[PDB]
């Protein structure tokens, strides 16, 4: 076949950690950044046990020996009750443009398949349910789960110019399904905000502002960072953070709030049973170690794209907006 | 096989000292906060000694060798007699649902037995121990003993608004039973309050003020970092603070605090004698470096969950307290 | 084997220096506190020469080259002469409760053991032999010697009120015995206090106030502070001080204090020759850098508690004394 790639159109920052109190988002000078510290953690016994250490007088011995650790932790302060999370997101157009291809046969029938897939239903679902997810706050992953109030500010910026367009309560949004009236004057702004960038027709730069109640002192959740056993460190949980030393701030990485944006395709076999998931190609799901839409019942992104591009086999108008949302999440594709 | 691991669903905050004078308890500004001290100490020799020498002129020489070591320390003031430490606790909803889960149809039946549990013995037992643990100041942990008087303010933060729950004379609540009939009707209200939100219905976060009147000057406790021998410094004992540099303040470690809430197991074999521990999966207990809860016995949480899920082999109603309370302790489990 | 732990059950403050005059000792707001001060001090070649050094001129120029120090100093004023020193005392009970044990068997017969001893011979001795090193002001150290007078005022505190426990005079008590048989009435008060806190009878908070009349301007002595060329200091003394920064009040250690209160080992095999000596597990000291109680002879600690508890080999009852002091002494016994 041929050897396409394609660039992400979504393009989201880190989002970084700061600290303040709830009654001042509108000051934003009242919000300090949250920095990484370390804290000893004495371990426990808690994974299943080998075949080998079934003997009480082994685990026993298990139960002495010290097992202690130093992990990372993000906090807020004890006199400030509420997370700020800030990260700026932009829309790109040309979805439909590869940004590599070696097949001049194949690239000539995807840019038509899609162009008048563009023409026909303008892809306003893709920018609505991209949209839907920052007014859920879904990108403050573990951060949402016993939250006492979510309010997320989203501007968009044009040289000088920020611009409000929307105030939203991420409870007050559903996670599980997509809102398909009444939505709100607000989301709606939003929506075609992000479609409009999607296709072209403008230049989209938003500034996302979540802040969510917690509690002083509570613990806030960055993303782990995945190096152990790295010499003499040996350290249990490394978080991410963004800025060198003593100025590092406590981060999400940019990816997992990708990750958080694409969770869109409500459109696979099991898609009443698992909720919607994250477009990948093979909607695969790493914590549940299963992919949705598997290839020999032809629904990966893969398969589909062939059938509806090399022989015309047009699939259903849902799995056509899936396929496009792989081409938004973009990737290389071979 | 299954794969997979649950959240905490008891999530409190560091819980940082304070200090002051007993009178002054509802006085917020009467309370200056505690930081760490260095204090050199001329050591001793006084562990076990080896083989090479109880030589009278062996360890001699060693007696007469210098062995000077730093420490820190953290001491009420010459003028203040009480210690205040305060930390928030969030309590979290939703115990049955598993963070990550490899098998689906474990899920499945997991989520089905633990519904199960919460519709027939209402998590009421729960709420009622870990309340308990917050009532009696068991988080306290060395600086309950020898108290003259502890006092344990406890109040409901909504939104801008805050509720006292109750005022708990921690010295007339039990640390090895935990109490019958006639509660309190404030320690009531609490428990009511730890279990709704242990099962969804209410946003709880709760603030902990515990004030111990333990007598000007007196040394305090709080938690231990475990770095000893870690570059030049050559210092005997590091303490736990937090906060930027100079203004950080004494703490306990958030999971010793939640070690403390925890403590609620009286349910394994030989409980009688022993007393209440922490919840553990093997029902590890570390300063005894002694496992109660064996495989052997099929008493461990594993044992338990796999024959109540895979082979609906229901457990004693007291191992099936256990289980649910370690699957809102969390870990990983697979 | 055992990895027991105790946890110590006198527990001392630091000790603040104030100063004043002598008619004033009853006027708390008549003393002042003692901040410590710099000044220059030219050296002098005092100690022993090695080899080489010996010879003339090269000792000749060593007496040349300036050799100039800082060192901190406390001192009274110009216009007090008495120095009173201030500490809090708290006694504990749970004396043969170990805080950890690893081996199931070595705490039952230990606890055993030693409840049986406190159920036969009480530690009235014990309570009596701390009360005197109260008593004798042992505690004021370098203090102690060449004062005009003495006077040491103990009260006990509980809730918001103070009980006059009594007025002692440190220099009509003995330092190298302890007194035989006829005790004052005030004296034997403070005994039964101390001895019914070490044995869970009562909460025990004591106050104690000596006053050490020296003469105006005198130099007082607080614990050493040691650091060896820690920065570019070359200061060549430093004390203790407790406080903030230049309001911090000269002090001397609380383990200093400790130290002196256990100054009650009569026990060893050398006693008659050398009087008492603070409870360490080997009879260690470290000015002489001599063990008594060498491990040669089975009457260190742990020669004996292995004897007594293991294999029931009951040891002299001054030496059980002496086994139990140092339970209240308390540390890791690894």
């Amino acid at each position: 076949a041929s050897v396409l790639s394609f660039e992400r159109k979504l393009d989201p920052s880190d989002a970084l950690f700061f600290s303040g109190n709830w009654s001042n988002k509108s000051d934003d000078k009242a919000w300090q950044p949250i920095h990484l510290r370390e804290k000893s953690v004495r371990g426990t016994i808690s994974n299943r046990l080998k075949k080998g250490e079934a003997d009480p007088a082994k685990l026993n011995a298990a139960i002495e020996k010290p097992n202690l650790q130093t992990v990372d932790v993000a906090t807020l302060p004890f006199d400030s009750d509420t997370l700020k999370v800030e990260f700026t997101l932009r829309v790109l157009g040309g979805v439909g443009e590869p940004a590599a291809c070696n097949s001049m046969e194949y690239r000539s029938k995807l840019v038509a398949t899609i162009s008048h897939y563009i023409d026909t239903h303008g892809l306003d679902i893709l920018g609505n349910r991209y949209a839907a997810n920052l007014a859920n706050g879904r990108f403050l992953w573990r951060n949402r789960l016993g939250a006492d109030a979510i309010s997320i500010q989203i501007t968009r910026l044009s040289g000088d110019e920020s611009t409000l367009v929307g105030v939203f309560d991420a409870l007050a949004h559903p996670l599980r399904q997509f809102e398909e009236k009444s939505v709100s004057e607000e989301l709606e702004a939003l929506a075609k905000l992000i479609t409009a960038g999607l296709a072209g027709q403008e230049h989209v730069l938003l500034r996302v502002k979540a802040f969510i109640r917690m509690g002083e002192g509570q613990e806030v959740f960055p993303s782990q960072e995945l190096l152990l056993d790295k010499g003499k460190s040996t350290k249990s949980r490394f978080l991410y953070s963004v800025g060198q030393d003593e100025k590092a701030i406590a981060a999400i990485h940019s990816q997992k709030i990708g990750n958080a944006l694409r969770t869109i395709d409500t459109w696979y076999p099991d898609a009443e049973i698992n909720g919607p998931i994250a477009v990948e190609p093979y909607g695969s799901v790493t914590t549940q170690g299963v992919a949705y839409r598997q290839p020999k019942a032809k629904k990966d992104f893969y398969s589909l794209l062939d059938a509806w591009v090399l022989k015309d086999k047009e699939p259903t108008i849902e799995d056509q907006h899936f396929v496009a949302a792989v081409l938004v999440r973009g990737g290389v594709f071979g």
